């Protein structure tokens, strides 16, 4: 392979305010905050991710390695790490949260134009990863984030690996059949997970195979069962999802095809998704709460040599 020359930026804890908890888990916490780069006069809204103590540092560090290596408008990148205590990951804040929560909150206001655009943007992020030979291995709507309603990015590179390499809970309900049976993971298994992510969006946040248990799933899948057609979905859309779920991994769409197909559909959204009162809907895009925030710069506009 080629040398990875990404810069890992180390950030002093003095540099930022950990303004509030955003989320918490058995898996550690995520905070929102501000990062003021030393002597730069800019304020950058950020998310800070953290937390045995020695063996969780290793998992988190791998995530930083992958995150620091990616650069694309539809992938989240690491701004840097902070080395105090347990290691902290710093990234651009995505103010509207994850896409899964967002579709749940806004089902009434979400039009076909947006649903399809997200499908295009996610396929672009995934295609980028494939170009860099990354197999993500945890694609799901929970792991897609909303910068604005018009702009989403892929995240959560904790399970990521280079294609070919082999290196708690595994996401059964999003995984390709070969993955569940044989722990095989390719860009095409990511395609399968893409199918499920799209289904999650088209159902406005439904849980796939609600009620069923993970042990059950490889079995359901072997019989030939699949996720059902969502109400808003034309057969055109649903059949794209279905192709993402073929047994023959080489028979599934490539991410570059997914970009093309969804992109065509996004020209004529009302022809592919049927949504009641679709035309009326609008989603809102100051926004930065603090009073002295006119030195605020989004991370996308903050570039380093
Ligand atoms: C579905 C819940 C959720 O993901 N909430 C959330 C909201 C905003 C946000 N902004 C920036 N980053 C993240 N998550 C994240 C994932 C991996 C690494 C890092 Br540093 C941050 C969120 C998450
Ligand atoms: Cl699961
Ligand atoms: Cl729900």
């Amino acid at each position: 392979e080629a040398p990875n020359q990404a810069l890992l930026r180390i950030l002093k804890e003095t540099e930022f305010k950990k303004i509030k908890v955003l989320g918490s888990g058995a898996f550690g916490t995520v905070y929102k905050g501000l990062w003021i780069p030393e002597g730069e006069k800019v304020k950058i809204p950020v998310a800070i991710k953290e937390l045995t103590s020695p063996k969780a540092n290793k998992e988190i560090l791998d995530e930083a390695y992958v995150m620091a290596s990616v650069d694309n408008p539809h992938v989240c990148r690491l701004l840097g790490i902070c080395l105090t205590s347990t290691v902290q990951l710093i990234t651009q804040l995505m103010p509207f949260g994850c896409l899964l929560d967002y579709v749940r909150e806004h089902k009434d206001n979400i039009g076909s134009q947006y649903l399809l655009n997200w499908c295009v943007q996610i396929a672009k992020g995934m295609n980028y990863l494939e170009d860099r030979r990354l197999v993500h291995r945890d694609l799901a709507a929970r792991n897609v984030l909303v910068k604005t309603p018009q702009h989403v990015k892929i995240t959560d590179f904790g399970r990521a690996k280079l294609l070919g390499a082999e290196e708690g809970k595994v996401p059964i309900k999003w995984m390709a059949l070969e993955s569940i049976l044989h722990r095989i993971y390719t860009h095409q298994s990511d395609v399968w997970s893409y199918g499920v992510t799209v289904w999650e969006l088209m159902t406005f946040g439904s849980k796939p195979y609600d009620g069923i248990p993970a042990s059950e799933i490889s079995s359901i899948l072997e019989k030939g069962e699949r996720l059902p057609q969502p109400p808003i979905c034309t057969i055109d859309v649903y059949m794209i999802m279905v192709k993402c779920w073929m047994i023959d991994a080489d028979s599934r769409p490539k991410f570059r095809e997914l970009i093309i197909e969804f992109s065509k559909m996004a020209r004529d959204p009302q022809r592919y998704l049927v949504i009641q009162g679709d035309e009326r809907m609008h989603l809102p895009s100051a926004l930065m709460d603090e009073e002295d925030m006119d030195d605020v710069v989004d991370a996308d506009e903050y570039l380093i040599p």
